[PDB]
């Protein structure tokens, strides 16, 4: 198979790890390295089970010699030092398991100047650019502070490529739920879209169980989340799934300070559990979140409907925004979402029609990440569009806050004057 690799076979089970009951071996597989069964395995037949002595996460570094300088760093910074140094150590107790580590993924933050290109005016791009910069800042005030300082557990200099290297090798492999910890063996099981139980972490050790029933020779998979949109998967590892329900576009909305009712708007927000800056995460095909549009409606307020920020509605407000202000409010944020929608759609270099046609055709994994992100993002913009676009036509069938108070009006009732006169 490898060298590197039946080397580091050979490691696991110097260890116990690897005995007998574990009915998978590792392989060349088109996503990497995977777990191929050796033997049939059955729906959460056991298949790992590494011992924590063998973790690499904030307690193991907090117990290693590094430990007193990692002191007071955040528990990913700690790691990420911790996983350079090891890598550095020939008498490491990892020094099989890093021989195995891959130097680089599709995840965009390894991605050339030409490929990123490919992302332009895609959401995707901004978001991997301001993490990579984070990190980077991050990763060289730790140079200065605990790096360069304690030159005698630091040999070696550390390079941003290291740095970057091991913060993918942490968004890429760590386990989550369970903080943020990473297993040598576990660390070689894909992901599928086969699976969408997600829950294979139990446990000292780590005990992982597949969670389908896998014939022999073929791949143990699990799922690595389902609630991550295409965007979110293609930083965190490198792909992405052609699953158009994964495909989510955020919106971004806030209650300027500019706005000559900042003051009793950010009330009215915060009384509902919105902040001066809100998020809404828009997937395909599902519908509005909840509070887009009673933000949106806020935002949009105006002079006019500004008798709505009284104490008197201050307990009604919300739900008054939920059902709608007047044409005028509608129709100015109706406006206003189409032409971001347009704005951005413009700042795509392709037609959904030419991305599409680029996938009926051999993409590199990288090439392929960014048509399949930015056609998702087309399709999310349009069908934001298309949705305000019909608001605009049913502009005149929302009854608005003047309406609904005169529904109850009572014109027709009685002639109240004859009872009047009777006393
Ligand atoms: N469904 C998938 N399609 C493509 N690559 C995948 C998939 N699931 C996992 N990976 C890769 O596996 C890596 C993360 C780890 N969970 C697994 C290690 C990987 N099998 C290796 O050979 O090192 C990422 O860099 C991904 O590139
Ligand atoms: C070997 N890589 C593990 C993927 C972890 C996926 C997700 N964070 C989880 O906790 O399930």
């Amino acid at each position: 198979l490898s060298p590197a690799v039946q080397t580091f076979w050979k490691w696991l089970q110097e260890e116990g790890v690897i005995t007998a009951k574990t009915p998978v071996k590792a392989s060349v597989v088109t996503e990497g390295l995977g777990l191929v069964a050796l033997k049939d395995i059955s729906r959460n037949d056991v298949i790992l089970q590494v011992p924590k002595r063998l973790w690499i996460n904030p307690d193991a570094v907090a117990a290693s010699e590094i430990g007193r300088v990692c002191s007071e760093l955040k528990p990913w910074l700690s790691v990420i030092l911790f996983l350079i140094r090891e890598r550095s150590r020939e008498d490491s107790v990892w020094k099989h398991y890093f021989g195995i580590l891959p130097q680089e993924t599709d995840s965009t933050i390894y991605w050339s100047e030409e490929e990123l290109q490919e992302l332009q005016g895609s959401q995707l791009l901004k978001t991997t650019v301001s993490v990579k910069e984070y990190v980077k800042n991050e990763c060289l005030k730790l140079e200065q502070e605990i790096i360069l300082p304690n030159k005698r557990l630091f040999p070696d200099p550390v390079t941003l490529d290291d740095f970057f290297w091991a913060f993918g090798i942490l968004r890429s492999r760590a386990f989550s739920r369970l903080n943020l910890v990473v297993v040598p063996m576990a660390d070689l099981i894909n992901h599928s879209a086969g699976v969408t139980t997600e829950d294979h972490a139990y446990e000292y050790l780590f005990s992982l169980k597949s969670p389908l029933s896998v014939k022999a020779g073929e791949q143990v998979y699990i799922q690595y989340d389902l609630n991550k949109s295409n965007a979110e998967l293609a930083l965190d590892y490198g792909f992405i799934e052609p699953n158009e329900n994964r495909h989510a576009y955020t919106l971004t909305l806030e209650i300027s300070e500019s706005d000559p009712f900042f003051d009793d708007k950010l009330d009215v927000a915060e009384s509902n559990g919105f902040a001066q800056t809100a998020y809404f995460d828009i997937f395909y095909n599902r519908t509005l979140p909840p509070g887009l549009l009673p933000y949106l409606r806020l935002v949009a307020l105006g002079g006019t409907d500004a008798f709505l920020l009284e104490s008197l509605f201050r307990d009604t407000i919300w739900g008054h925004l939920e059902l709608s202000v007047s044409r005028d409010n509608e129709e100015l944020l109706c406006k206003a979402v189409r032409e971001a929608c347009k704005s951005a759609l413009a700042g795509y270099h392709t037609t959904i029609e030419q991305d599409r046609e680029l996938k009926e055709g051999n993409l590199d994994s990288r090439l392929a990440i960014a048509v399949g992100i930015r056609e998702g993002e087309k399709m999310v913009l349009q069908q934001i569009d298309g949705i305000f676009e019909q608001k605009e036509l049913e502009l005149d069938q929302l009854e608005y806050y003047q309406e609904r108070r005169l529904k109850d009006l009572g014109l027709c009732g009685e002639n109240g004057d004859i009872l009047e006169n009777l006393y």
